[PDB]
């Protein structure tokens, strides 16, 4: 299985100044749960944003940098390399990766951030004519999680 993992707002903002525009612990727990024991593929910028590989999963970084050789990280240099990775593969971002892979993935796990944030990077447009709603689950709000959010699982029709 090849999947997208993404958090985007009402206008498909995904990022601002190489970070998430929102603080939402529950989204990070959601991502952690879904990808534990599986594979994450991310762009170089996204990896430098996170700063270190995520534990208990395979971290794969796509970059043109031939000097890239980071402890606990596997490196790929082409989009084609993704299809040779075994198991459940999750496209982890960022904008460039999502744009390159939205037409290729089997399904998408989306956290819709039900707000309007300032962004400089975006998830590409998509229509529900192409995607079946496998599940839609309203995130629970509390002191630590104050922005309404919905977890969508979409499967390509
Ligand atoms: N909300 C979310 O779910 C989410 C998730 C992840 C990231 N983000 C956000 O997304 C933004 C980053 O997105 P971005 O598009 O600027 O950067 P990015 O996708 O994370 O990475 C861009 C880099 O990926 C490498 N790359 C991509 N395609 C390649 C290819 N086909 N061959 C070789 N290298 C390739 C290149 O690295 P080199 O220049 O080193 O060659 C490129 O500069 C940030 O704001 C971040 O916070 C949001
Ligand atoms: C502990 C932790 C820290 C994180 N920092 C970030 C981050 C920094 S800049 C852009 N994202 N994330 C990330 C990285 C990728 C995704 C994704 N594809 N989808 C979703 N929904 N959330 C993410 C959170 C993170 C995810 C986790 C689990």
């Amino acid at each position: 299985t090849l999947s997208i993992l993404v958090a985007h707002d009402l206008q498909r903002v995904i990022g601002f100044e190489n970070q998430l525009p929102w603080h939402l612990p529950n989204d990070l727990k959601h991502v952690k749960k879904l990808s534990t024991g599986h594979t994450l593929v991310m762009g170089r910028k996204t990896f430098e944003s996170i700063g270190k590989p995520l534990p208990n999963r395979r971290n794969v970084v796509l970059t043109s940098d031939t000097s890239f050789n980071v402890e606990g990280v596997d490196v790929i240099h082409s989009i084609e390399d993704i299809y040779q990775l075994p198991g459940h593969v999750f496209i982890f971002g960022g904008q460039t990766l999502f744009e390159e892979m939205i037409d290729k993935v089997d399904d998408m796990y989306i956290t819709v951030i039900e707000g309007k944030f300032r962004g400089d990077t975006f998830f590409p447009p998509y229509t529900f004519e192409d995607w079946e709603v496998a599940s839609s689950v309203e995130g629970k709000l509390d002191e630590k999680n104050t922005i309404p959010h919905t977890f969508l699982h979409l499967i390509r029709k």
